[PDB]
């Protein structure tokens, strides 16, 4: 396992070094080899970018650096930096690749086909076949496959994952109802609407593609940095060629030798390691505390945000409700209407009545009887308790004057209220609301301590965005397509970069229009994907986590260099002004570079 095709330079390198403690001439042979071997993908990947106007991009640096000695006798020197670098890539990408289908594990991976009713009889058709006008049946808990016109009564649905709505949706016969997910309780039928590739979740699709055919390129740090250390000193490095013979009379030889020296000798076997050290040990701690951050490019670019964009539902919450409130009429107690609801939710899988029925136990409420349970009506499901027929249903199904006002009020809260009815006479009413992530709270707090500004991007109504933004100091646009979060992104990202947190697919767009996207480990499959970085484990500390490690890999990389290329700078002089000699004295070098692997590890802890 797997590749050996680096083994062989480091193999090739060895047999060099050691034929030229005997029969000399061909072990400086055999580093010309190994040297040229190991520049040709270098070499002419530089000449790549320098086609297209990528110039001073290093492996321009190290093509002119090893060119240089190539020949001037340095050739295990050049052919030693030229080893280094492609090794600390190949780890680099190493970790990367761990990165990534890491992340390709929290896929759930989507199994397709679907379940087509045609002359009374049902086949599992393949998905690209459907055809509009196309009966359709969903199983409770199973996603859409196509966009479903209901045909069925009545049947609520879970489409957070497209919209961002906290609360299940309580669709009529005739109601669009978009692909991807999901039916909460009861066997749906739905007559198709989407032709194959024109779906809810295709026509989001390529909103997050075209978002791409928008992306700036990502200048890394050392690209970036080589920009402007590789024409300095190779401007030097000619002009020390140069002057010596016009002004002084002086061999071009000693200084066409002198010159290339000196842009040689700028190129450490270090700094050429320094970026990839502390990429490959920073994403790895970055990993060790939950986060997996993909690519090291994108690394780079955490170390940089200063803004936050969170979604709510799912990734500031957890799309799932609690009791929030409970209103009995008078002459009842919470505890009664409480536990008359649970005897009818008992079963239900409806998230709401979950939610209800935790309610009943939390509270050491034993819940009783059960006998009918008929989930129709519309939105309302009724059973037979203690003899008579108790009704839970939705907010306005059913008439109850005398705690209007007050629903109104839970409303306006974000608060969303169901109706507890014997005979006809509302015994009273229960309000639910989603419930936001434990450590969501300290979290936003942590990420204001590190100077960062967060604001909500929810798809969701108004009133629950107020209520969660409301419980933590965030401000939030609220009701807004993916394209609006891809546009507010977009317009805040100008000021500063910044990094979009999201659950579902209608965040997917805006992830890739911001700096870095980062999906919650209960994100939606094309979240993972666009992500650029996913957390395990739901932990919104990560997200400060994520950033501070960022940073630290940020300063650790400049670390690195001023270190690897800094003693490079001293020794120069030392043994350059009559010492001539000692430790380090040609030594001192490999100095560094380890050192340049001991500072890229102050990144664990
Ligand atoms: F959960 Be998001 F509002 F789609
Ligand atoms: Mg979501």
């Amino acid at each position: 396992k797997e590749n050996l095709p680096l083994i062989t330079l480091i193999v090739m390198m060895a047999i060099s070094w050691g034929l030229e403690q005997f029969n000399h001439p061909f072990g400086q042979l055999a580093f010309i080899a190994t040297t040229l071997v190991g520049l040709y993908p270098i070499a002419r990947q530089a000449l790549r970018l320098i086609k297209s106007g990528s110039y001073f991009a290093i492996e321009t640096l190290m093509s002119v650096a090893a060119i240089g000695a190539l020949f001037i006798g340095a050739t295990a020197e050049a052919a030693m930096v030229l080893l280094l670098f492609l090794i600390g890539e190949r780890l680099e990408g190493w970790a990367a690749s761990r990165a990534r289908q890491g992340v390709s594990a929290l896929m759930a991976l989507k199994p397709e086909t679907a379940t087509r009713l045609r002359n009374g009889e049902r086949e599992e058709v393949a998905i690209n076949s459907l055809r509009p006008g196309d009966v359709i049946e969903v199983a409770a808990g199973g996603r859409l496959p196509a966009d479903g016109k209901l045909l069925s009564p009545f049947a609520s649905f879970d489409e957070s994952a497209l919209t961002g709505e906290s609360i299940p949706v309580e669709r009529a016969t005739g109601d669009k109802v978009p692909a991807g997910a999901t039916s909460v309780d009861r066997l749906v039928t739905l007559e198709v609407l989407s032709e194959p590739g024109a779906s809810a979740i295709d026509r989001i699709l390529k909103l997050i593609e075209e978002a791409e055919e928008r992306r700036a390129p990502i200048e890394r740090f050392i690209d970036r940095f080589s920009r402007i250390y590789t024409p300095a000193i190779m401007a030097v490095a000619l002009l020390v060629t140069l002057v010596p013979p016009l002004l002084f009379a002086a061999s071009w030889q000693e200084w066409i030798y002198k010159g290339l020296t000196l842009l040689l000798i700028g190129c450490p076997c270090a700094l050429v390691i320094s970026t990839p050290a502390a990429i490959t040990s920073g994403l790895a701690a970055a990993a060790r505390r939950g986060a997996l951050i993909k690519g090291g490019a994108a690394l780079e670019q955490l170390g940089r945000v200063t803004q936050v964009a969170f979604d709510k539902t799912g990734t500031l919450t957890v799309g799932k409700p609690r009791v929030t409130a409970i209103h009995p009429a008078t002459g009842i107690s919470e505890s009664e209407l409480l536990t008359l609801a649970a005897a009818v939710e008992q079963g239900a899988t409806h998230p709401l009545a979950q939610a209800i029925v935790r309610e009943a136990q939390v509270a050491e409420l034993a819940i009783p009887t059960a006998e009918s349970q008929r989930a129709l009506v519309g939105s309302g499901i009724e059973a037979q308790v203690n003899g008579e027929r108790v009704l839970i249903c939705a907010a306005g199904k059913h008439p109850a004057d005398a705690f209007a006002g007050l629903i109104n009020e839970l409303e306006s809260a974000g608060q969303t209220v169901v109706l507890v009815v014997r005979n006809d006479d509302v015994l009273g009413i229960i309000a639910l609301q989603d419930t936001l992530r434990a450590d969501a709270a300290t979290a936003i707090s942590e990420l204001n301590a590190l100077g960062v500004k967060g604001v909500i991007l929810t798809g969701d109504n108004p009133r629950a965005a107020a209520a969660i933004a409301g419980e933590l100091g965030l401000e939030f646009k609220a009701g807004l397509l993916p394209e609006d979060k891809v546009k507010a992104v977009t317009k805040l990202n100008q000021h500063a970069p910044l990094a979009m947190v999201g659950d579902g697919i209608n965040d997917a767009p805006a992830m890739k229009a911001a700096a870095i996207g980062i999906a919650m480990g209960s994100g939606t499959d094309v979240a993972l994907e666009t992500a650029d970085a996913a957390l395990t484990h739901n932990h919104l500390r990560g997200l400060v986590q994520m950033i501070e490690l960022a940073r630290a890999t940020h300063a650790n990389i400049r670390q690195n260099i001023t270190i690897a290329l800094g003693l490079k700078g001293i020794f120069l002089v030392t043994t350059l002004l009559g010492m001539t000699g000692l430790w380090l004295a040609v030594l001192a070098d490999t100095g560094a570079t380890v050192l340049v692997t001991a500072n890229a590890l102050r990144l664990l802890r």
